[PDB]
């Protein structure tokens, strides 16, 4: 599941080094994708470039991931709740603010080595 | 609904700052989410590491939104219309070059407070 | 289908200009969208705020593509094969390490000219 991550700017690289670590290890953590198929990509947001509810400049997360479909509700529902938790331990922010936002992708749908589609493994 | 807006690199603070400000007030105006729920991040991009049609260094402005499926075609249409028309009023662009992207995501598959699904409240 | 990548840092303009350009023109030749209705957006990614497999510093690309709904597996299937191929020629990157994430929109929620959903046309 490669995953794309927003954090209101401002942090130590341990910090936003270990996330990723525990991340990447939580992803695994997280039943299939061996390590090969993870990524994570971490891109830091300056306050005045972001709002959570009406206020500019709020601590945040957002996770897009993007995963293989055919998963299901509950493990899904266990990436949210150990991924929240990393994000949050080793991130130094509030459970609340970490929007994750789970993206199932099809098998033809993936572009991956040698831009065969997923499918076709 | 969770923002992320590319936009042409180039523009003062408060063009990046009033549109951020009137996207969460027509977020809002576009019927349901009070305002915890939204969130809008902007990240300029620079000339020559963006191209619109097929001319590098062409302004743009690109939405993806994230919200909560469960919503009508036509409030979704009216997001569209009001959020491209903050996007001109207060980014000083074209109509034509925003490309907003509706995406409905489901309440199982959003991963809010605590880690908790979004489906769980 | 506006485009969003992520590329491990480094590289030249040129690099990173050249690959948006065939970028395009692979993106027209892969069937449909004469041009004004691609864009490509290039955001290059630091070492340590990316990881690969679990090693954090790993060249890498990501493309997100959104297109509009309706095409074919095999298309798509073009895109991925052409596009990885135009990646490794012009970015010097491995095949193996593009992920592409094929995202097709219905016409009514893509927002685009004068916020008129795309299915308006």
């Amino acid at each position: 599941p490669i995953l794309q991550v927003q954090v209101t700017a401002g942090r130590s690289q341990q910090q936003k080094t270990a996330f990723l670590q525990n991340a990447t290890k939580v992803i695994e953590q997280t039943l299939n994708a061996a390590l090969p198929s993870i990524r994570i990509s971490l891109h830091e947001i300056e306050q005045q470039d972001s709002i959570v509810a009406g206020q500019v400049g709020a601590e945040f997360v957002n996770i897009v991931a993007f995963l293989l479909a055919g998963r299901n509700d509950e493990v899904k529902a266990n990436f949210l709740a150990a991924i929240n938790k990393t994000a949050v331990t080793t991130l130094d922010v509030s459970d609340s603010c970490i929007r994750t936002m789970l993206i199932d992708i099809a098998p033809e749908h993936m572009g991956v080595q040698e831009g065969l589609s997923a499918a076709a493994f």
